[PDB]
């Protein structure tokens, strides 16, 4: 409904920020994403809107070394392609 499955990648880097199940709401997907970058710390503490995920899980599935928070076409363009809908 506004429930959503991420796909298999996200889901792991979900349930490695602590979330639980395989269904979640986009204000969940985004919880547990953030939660991930923060326990993570892969942001630049220099620049703190800068998320540096080379070499990490999120790396991966955003297919990017470091991406703004400022700037989510990244961040959406995964959500597209990672979150399946009723
Ligand atoms: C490293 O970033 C930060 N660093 C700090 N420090 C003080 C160090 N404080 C806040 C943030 N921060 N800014 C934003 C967000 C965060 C946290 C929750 C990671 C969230 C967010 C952004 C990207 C993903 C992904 N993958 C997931 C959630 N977010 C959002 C961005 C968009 Cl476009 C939609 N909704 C959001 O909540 C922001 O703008
Ligand atoms: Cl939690």
């Amino acid at each position: 409904i506004n429930q959503v499955r991420p796909k298999l990648p996200l889901l792991k880097i979900l349930h490695a920020a602590g979330a639980q199940g395989e269904m979640f709401t986009v204000k969940e997907v985004m919880h547990y994403l953030g939660q991930y970058i923060m326990v993570k710390q892969l942001y630049d503490q220099q620049e703190q809107h800068m998320v540096y995920c080379g070499g990490d899980l999120l790396g991966e599935l955003l297919g990017r070394q470091s991406f703004s928070v400022k700037d989510p076409s990244p961040l959406y363009d995964m959500l597209r392609k990672n979150l399946v809908t009723l």
